[PDB]
């Protein structure tokens, strides 16, 4: 239902934001404590 501009914008937004959260959470979690299960 949304337009192309809205879709693309939301895509890059969720993508970037999510990436940062993953890097921040993983970085802090990894630095704070070790990895319970190898990757």
């Amino acid at each position: 239902m949304i337009s192309d501009e809205q879709l693309n914008s939301l895509a890059i937004t969720f993508g970037i934001v999510m990436m940062t959260l993953i890097v921040i959470y993983h970085a802090v979690d990894s630095t704070m404590s070790p990895k319970n299960r190898l990757e």
